[PDB]
């Protein structure tokens, strides 16, 4: 399945709405994508995953 999915733990994770709302899905384990709200400077001009259906397709 595909690598950029998973996430790692250093990278800032939630910055929310007010302050940079990119919601990016990332897969727990077993069956479930989880949406983390990163930041505009972290992620580059790309979009990690922003829906359900992308990421539990690429990963799970």
């Amino acid at each position: 399945y595909n690598r950029l999915c998973i996430k790692p733990r250093d990278w800032i994770d939630e910055c929310d709405s007010n302050e940079g709302g990119e919601r990016a899905y990332f897969r727990n384990g077993k069956g479930g994508c989880d949406s983390f709200w990163i930041c505009p400077e972290d992620h580059t001009g790309a979009d990690y995953y922003s829906s359900y259906r992308d990421c539990f397709n690429a990963c799970i």
